[PDB]
């Protein structure tokens, strides 16, 4: 849903990279290697990777040469991405018509270090990944650390200046992690399509930055009043993840010394389908996918037998106390290509 | 896979001097070596280490960068030198599977005997079954049976090796194991024993009115046991490897460190039951399968007094031939 509408408007900056790629001559290597990294997307990773099969079939056709093949690294795989295996790999689809030849590979691993050998990616593209952490921030999971963000899991218009200080630290160090890795594995002269969640304004405590987790801090605290969890639990628990600005994204960018920055972008979105006219539905279709997301983290620290009635009373508050209405979400579109090197 | 493992132990030797040959060539001081596991079935994760090991030891002596090694895996069912990447692969290992000129090294045991499906001509005209009251090639089996199997068979192997041909780089390496066969005919006890057996189970089930003979008589299983004569032959018809080294070694098909026979053939059986169920499931059904392997180990046990024919492993060792 909110996903499809994120894959199609960074679509045009995957163009423009693989464009970029084929004017330095890309295109007429053996073969184009990709990788998409945190497959998580994804249903949407099918899109992007029938893109740059097509792009490639467009400008190899008038080529002399024997045609080029593409090597799809997807990591995340969970053996599920089989419905992209499928749909991708060309000794699969069969289309004696396509001249250019699709091997889909699974990556397991983490995408915050290192996957490959160096110098074995041509393209690297991640969507909604990156603005993961590899833990809370360590200033906040240090002995005294654990009480700094006492009522909620994030940063928040309550939390003292320690909390979204040590966020910030975190994503720079996790960030420069996966920036350096990339480093080491994306060839001279790659690409990385970067896509994540982050915020307009410059401070975190901000709303529009941070309500999907203050709401949910909010629904916890609720059934910690109503006796059913903890608060131990509430007060010590803070996310592993952050939702940079685009300021800090370009900072860490370039104090990093590996990668150009070609497009920096934020764009805005409804964070609910806003033509739903049912405000249930509305609500319920939001609270679902931030579910989805989400519930890994959320069940491991407080139990799953306490899951259910969690996001319910995460939905009552997104339906009642919010009038099914929420801020909107900003996304970051980060392209980068690899300098010489 | 207690059996395996006897099998990987004999072929590590040939394994090593095959990779080693890597060494040879130059071919050494590259940015990585790219190996692939063909139909894997922990030896793979040996065989890893072997590669690994290997590297590392050429490099120190060669005084250069090491390599990394990246390694993909299709699966058919600390203080370290060489820094490995492990990578899945899913698809056919009888078409391609990766890039032109991408491969170095191509290891595949105990898959290639695995046909893409069982062979084509087993109806005559009249319009009856070629091989009745049987799953595979047998003494009761006429001519048309084993032929449509080496025909099968010399497809398959060439489609594979066609595949390869395209991906493994020149003078890259491949180490492929088989079961395959000492006798020239393949209708010998020795070549056929488990399908032998098994139909013989099955035939005790039809007659108890348990098991359509339907349905015994049109289903044959898409495996073959070749000789060294046809193996070469195959590889030698195709133009794209060279033969290295082309052996075979006998195994004692059962645990025979064991005196109990009842004991030693349930253990065979479950082994047995753990390869060729899910090729047997789709005609006879999983519910008469506890009664199938009964028998059939009733028929090892009593009939044959758990003595069974050694298998015979094929070696197969390739170079790509520019």
């Amino acid at each position: 849903s909110f996903t499809e509408k994120v894959a199609s408007m960074a679509m045009p900056a995957l163009e423009n990279a693989v464009e970029t790629l084929f004017s330095k001559d890309f295109h007429l290597l053996p073969a184009l290697n990709a990788a998409d990294l945190g497959c998580a997307a994804g249903p949407n990773t099918f899109a992007v990777i029938s893109m740059i099969k097509r792009m490639m079939e467009k400008k190899c056709r008038e080529l002399y040469c024997q045609t080029p093949e593409l090597q799809v690294y997807l990591n995340d795989f969970g053996n599920d991405f089989n419905t992209l295996f499928k749909g991708l790999s060309s000794e699969v689809v069969g289309n004696k018509c396509e001249e250019v030849s699709c091997y889909v590979m699974g990556v397991p691993g983490s995408f915050h270090g290192r996957l490959f050998p160096r110098n074995s990616l041509h393209l690297v593209h991640s969507s909604y990944s990156v603005h993961w952490l590899t833990q809370a921030p360590k200033g906040l999971t240090s002995r005294e650390g654990l009480a700094l963000n006492k009522g909620k899991i994030y940063i928040s218009k309550t939390s003292p200046p320690a909390v979204k200080e040590a966020y910030l630290s975190q994503f720079h160090e996790d960030f420069t992690m996966f920036l350096n890795a990339r480093s080491q594995e994306v060839v001279p002269n790659g690409c990385m399509v970067l896509i994540l969640h982050g915020r307009q304004s410059s401070d975190p405590s901000e709303m529009e930055s941070c309500f999907t987790w203050e709401l949910l801090a909010i629904a916890i605290a609720e059934l910690v009043s109503q006796g059913l969890i903890d608060e131990d639990k509430l007060d010590t628990f803070n996310v592993p993840s952050y939702f940079p600005s685009l300021e800090e994204v370009k900072d860490i960018v370039e104090r990093d010394g590996s990668f150009t920055i070609d497009h920096l972008e934020g764009f805005e979105l409804d964070s609910l389908e806003m033509q739903e006219n049912d405000k249930w539905v509305r609500g319920d279709k939001f609270a679902k996918m931030v579910r989805a997301f989400t519930e890994p983290i959320i069940s491991n620290q407080f139990g799953h037998e306490i899951m259910d009635k969690l996001y319910d009373k995460f939905t009552h508050i997104v339906v009642s106390d919010l009038e099914a209405e929420l801020p909107k979400t900003t996304s970051i579109i980060l392209v980068l290509s690899k300098i010489v090197g």
